[PDB]
């Protein structure tokens, strides 16, 4: 047949890029982490996909029936469900394994760290699938398990949903680290150039201001400055005010300057273009020039949103600003060609911490449309077009081949590595 055909070639792209990704992570040093070892896990996972379920189900599609006996169709659903629990069960580590990662602050306590969560996962797995083998310990004594109308519940349920959403909360709760990150590595950032002061002074304009660039109000009488200040800090300040008040005074005035930004016609398009470390030395620009003399660098921004890096930094040294604040200027100007935090600690999981999640983003992506239809089956009992319920699950299937297409696009020393085994 053809589909059997395409089948075939499935299992040769699945062991051919997983089996790259066990000895690219086993050859390479700067492969060689916490997070690759779980992947590697994962790329095992997958390879059992390949060897010890797509064999039945590539016969599956020529014999056109299910044409087992009972018991080889118990052990290849109990197989099935087991590998590719621990796929899901692997990507539940992985986000966890990011979680340490990001959060926390060895090379001998990491390695044990490791061991534990593999050993978990395939456990786990193997525990979970257990019951398919004896009549998942229910009533169906005489019929395959997957005859059993609580095989669905149960594999959806316990092998996908669980593992689903305790994965989607991980992932939540590193998002949220990281943006408190970012708010507070811009706080530093305008302390080091604008600086944090914590008593009211007068500005370069003659009006009250506070914290960082922060005016209180236009008005010269000093008392009403005061008004201002107590009437947001929420305390009776009496002038000075904590490194913490005027941290939240800060994200305040951040935030009002990216609403102006965006309204900007012309720091909009460049602003979208940037990384987020970027976009931090955009907003200490508007913060010592305004947005005004900010949208006067036409020939920079542009450079800017085209990743010319390089000469985006050459330009913006020849400016007045640049001779102006040179200190500053050659920090923020640093900060818009490198895109970290080299000038004031930039943290560099970021980049593997995103890849975890499109390899966790595509998974969901793939085996969603096949636990969709399982809903259809039990709401309404449409008969679903048999074209298409056999199309989701190849397509959950091929799930297994993707993830090694994903380390040469967004790794560049997995990229790398798979080009020197080829050569
Ligand atoms: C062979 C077959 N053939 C057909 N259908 C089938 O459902 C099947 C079986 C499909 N297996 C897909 C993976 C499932 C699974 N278990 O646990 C998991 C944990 C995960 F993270 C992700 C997936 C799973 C268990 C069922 C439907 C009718 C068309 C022909
Ligand atoms: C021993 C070194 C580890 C240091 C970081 C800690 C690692 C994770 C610690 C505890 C994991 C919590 C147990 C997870 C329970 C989830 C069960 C569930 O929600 O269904
Ligand atoms: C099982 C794996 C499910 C993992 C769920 C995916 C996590 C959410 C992805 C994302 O944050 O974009
Ligand atoms: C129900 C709760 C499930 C756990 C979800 C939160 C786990 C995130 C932190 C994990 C960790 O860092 O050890």
């Amino acid at each position: 047949n053809y589909y059997a055909t395409l089948l075939t070639l499935l299992i040769a792209v699945i062991v051919f890029g997983n089996v790259l990704v066990c000895m690219a992570v086993s050859r390479e040093k700067a492969l060689q982490t916490t997070t690759n070892y779980l992947i590697v896990s994962l790329a095992v996972a997958d390879l059992l996909v390949a060897t010890l379920v797509m064999p039945w189900v590539v016969y599956l599609e020529v014999v056109g029936e299910w044409k087992f006996s009972r018991i080889h169709c118990d052990i290849f659903v109990t197989l099935d469900v087991m590998m590719c629990t621990a796929s899901a069960l692997n990507l539940c580590a992985i986000s966890i394994d990011r979680y340490t990662a990001v959060a926390m602050p060895t090379r001998y306590s990491s390695k044990r760290r490791v061991t534990v969560m593999i050993s978990i996962v395939w456990v786990l797995s193997f525990t979970i699938s257990c019951p398919l083998l004896f009549g998942l310990n229910n009533a169906d004594q005489n019929e395959c398990i997957i005859a059993n109308p609580a095989f669905v519940v149960y594999s959806s349920i316990v092998s996908f949903y669980v593992p689903f959403i305790v994965t989607l909360l991980v992932y939540i709760k590193i998002y949220i680290v990281l943006r408190r990150r970012r708010k507070r590595n811009i706080f530093e950032m305008l302390r080091i150039d604008e600086g944090l002061r914590l008593k009211i002074y007068k500005d370069t304009e003659g009006y009250y201001t506070i914290g960082i660039g922060h005016l209180l109000t236009k008005s010269p009488s000093l008392n009403a400055a005061k008004s201002e200040l107590d009437k947001a800090i929420g305390r009776n300040t009496n002038g000075v005010i904590t490194k913490d008040e005027a941290e939240k005074l800060f994200n305040q005035d951040v935030d009002a300057a990216v609403r102006g930004i965006l309204r900007n016609a012309k720091l909009k398009p460049v602003y979208d273009s940037l990384d987020a470390v970027r976009r931090a030395a955009l907003i200490n620009m508007v913060f010592q020039m305004g947005e005004t003399g900010v949208a006067g660098f036409t020939n920079s921004l542009r450079m800017l949103q085209q990743k010319r890096w390089d000469e985006a930094a050459v330009n913006l040294a020849k400016s007045r600003w640049y001779n102006q604040t040179p200190n500053r200027a050659k920090r923020v100007i640093t900060t818009f060609r490198t895109g970290t935090w080299d000038a004031y600690s930039q943290q560099k999981e970021k980049k593997a911490t995103q890849m975890a999640a499109i390899v966790a983003g595509v998974f969901i992506i793939c085996w969603l449309p096949f636990f969709i239809t399982h809903i259809l089956n039990i709401h309404c009992d449409c008969n679903i077009p048999p074209v298409l319920y056999s199309a989701f699950t190849w397509l959950g299937y091929v799930n297994s081949a993707v993830n090694p297409i994903i380390y040469t696009t967004f790794n560049i020393e997995f990229r790398k590595a798979f080009l020197k085994i080829l050569h």
